[PDB]
């Protein structure tokens, strides 16, 4: 009961209130308050098409799917991610190509994706991490001249503004709802993107494949099931409806550890120079055991005997057992470095000031 | 449309939104100790050892053929009288799915049409409780035994289905739904039993991104990549207090369709049959055959004259072969009972809300009807 977590969502009446209704309607799955949530995300991004999924997982496997990815195609896409992407691109039977990232943001870089480009080069995977967007102009540039679509991995990235525009305002990008994401329906996702083509080959893709060839709806092709309930998109609603609030406190939180950790030896991330909005999904800090005194694993041992605890987003890809024995040649410096020494201390809106007192108190101590 | 009566509508009330306000307030809104919580009371509930909830039936077939290791080469023999997903399925592990027909009278699969699609490729079978009736799974199993073969039971309908004294999937590998219309439902998701220890492992990593320790005690780590179809706990504290509401709900159902198979046995709408192994019909669906030369009005004018009467229906299922997809790919299929059927069957409304005069409603527009 004083255990403070990394993450803890922030349900209240409100969340209720809709659950409510929407038991009340009788209409549980996937229904208006879908349709709700998809135009309240093109609204929020500009885009023109929104698919809400039942995680940003199966959002990504057919996204992909739905783009023609399979055996003979490559997928660019850091190890420094979550290894949904790199299992999807996998279980379409395509090879993914991972790349390093930069020391201090985590995020691809466009000189990267342009040195693994190679004929079999059908999609680019950046990844917004954290809260900030990744040099998204420079990544679609680089993917335009070569004729490869960019596909954003925007999970982090939900409040997340880039130049003046909320991430994926253009061209596709996948969000999560997953429970210790900025807004959350426990488990969900949803996918916008500009392309009619696909958009439509998606929205069939997550619903069993079923089309109209107006002869009623069948299966066209077989697809999957990845449809989000209204239950949970109704949760989903009210969370957007508090992401803008939410975001501004996590800022605020974030701001102070940017602040009162500069005179520790624990290294945040380094700040984008392009113009962004960063929606503050994770506080990472770096823990060099030659700096700090301390290594990363053990921090957060120490932590959680204080009653803190904090999260690893994320161990590499490319050093878990499928992909090291699958691809032992892959060698990304950058990423092997901080994977070792990341690791996601505690930050969500619901945080008082005294629990923020707390952590900055205890990397104090134990630096 | 308020008195519009649908086929199906879930019993959501005060228990329901008591469970959602519990996780909520717990702060522990996906998977978790309510997931545990429902697994354990399907192990109490069929008596298997293994339980798995997940986000779908559909995705717990996925994940139950992936771990058998179902691929290219391989045949998996299943009706086409069946929901898209078990074939979708087969074909998207890259194997290929065996269509065979069914019983003309309670659209099941039988041992003999079984036994007569078995090729040395064959690598699952996968049997449909229909409608909440269970199909004759000894005598199916015993056909797969003989051969070798892994029997697959879909239980999306059998909920509550008793055969032989026990409740489906007692043993042996089932997967439940979850689903709105289902007899017990939290929006979607499903659940598999099982009771293998192999398969029960690889289910369980495989729904969950491939994570596993690996051998010689370490992290989570990816083994093998998997599939995200966990079920969240919101999700699962309402499917347990639908399972506590099940054996209730399925009473109300028998009572419902007690009432449709006395009333409608004077009309020319012909019921499925009540299979003659021993059993205890769960009556997730209660469907009957329209065939124009009996009943004086085709399958399809009965749905638009019932709907227009505010009476909806629904059609479980339009067989899989009869589809785009399937139709094209597979077109020497020839299923004739099940092609019959498909042509001819609607399921009128039937979910424990509904009333005696709703269900009196029903009855009248049917004799009106005919
Ligand atoms: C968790 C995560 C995903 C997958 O999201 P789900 O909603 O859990 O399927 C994808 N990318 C990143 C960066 C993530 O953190
Ligand atoms: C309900 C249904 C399914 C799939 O169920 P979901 O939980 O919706 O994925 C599979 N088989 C049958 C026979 C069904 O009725």
């Amino acid at each position: 009961s004083d255990f403070l977590p990394f993450s803890r969502p922030s349900m209240g009446d409100a969340e209720l209130a809709a659950l409510r209704e929407v038991l009340q309607s009788g209409w549980i799955t996937t229904g208006p308050k879908n349709q709700a949530l998809e135009e309240a995300f093109c609204q929020l991004t500009g885009n023109r098409h929104a698919i809400a999924v039942s995680s940003a997982t199966g959002g990504m496997h057919v996204t992909l799917m739905a783009m023609g990815i399979g055996p003979g195609d490559e997928v660019i896409t850091p190890s420094q991610t979550w290894v949904s992407t790199l299992n999807m691109i996998c279980l379409l039977g395509a090879t993914p190509v991972m790349i390093d990232v930069d020391h201090d943001n985590l995020m691809i870089t466009p000189e990267a994706v342009e040195a693994a480009i190679t004929s079999r080069t059908k999609a680019i995977i950046p990844v917004h991490y954290a809260g900030a967007p990744a040099d998204i102009d420079a990544i679609r540039a680089v993917g335009e001249r070569h004729g490869i679509p960019v596909i954003e991995d925007a999970a982090h990235a939900a409040g997340t503004h880039y130049k003046g525009r909320h991430v994926g305002w253009r061209g596709t990008a996948i969000f999560s709802f997953h429970a210790i994401k900025n807004m959350t329906c426990a488990e969900g996702g949803l996918i916008v993107t500009d392309d009619d083509e696909l958009a439509s080959r998606i929205r069939s893709l997550k619903f069993h494949g079923l089309g109209v060839d107006a002869p009623q709806a069948e299966v066209i092709t077989p697809g999957f099931k990845y449809n989000l309930a209204d239950i949970n998109a109704a949760l989903a609603l009210v969370q957007l409806d508090k992401l803008a609030q939410a975001n501004q406190r996590r800022a605020e939180i974030a701001q102070r550890y940017l602040r009162e950790l500069a005179d520790t030896p624990f290294k945040p991330l380094t700040i984008p120079a392009w113009d962004h909005q960063h929606a503050w999904h994770l506080f990472i800090i770096r823990v060099d055991e030659a700096a700090c005194g301390i290594s990363r694993d053990v921090l957060m041992e120490k932590l959680k005997a204080m009653g803190i605890g904090t999260g690893l987003h994320f161990r590499a890809a490319h050093t878990q057992k499928y992909y090291r024995e699958r691809f032992p040649e892959v060698s990304l410096p950058n990423t092997e470095w901080n994977s070792a020494r990341i690791c996601s201390i505690p930050l969500f809106p619901d945080m008082t000031d005294d629990d923020v007192t707390r952590v900055i108190t205890a990397l104090h101590q134990l630096s």
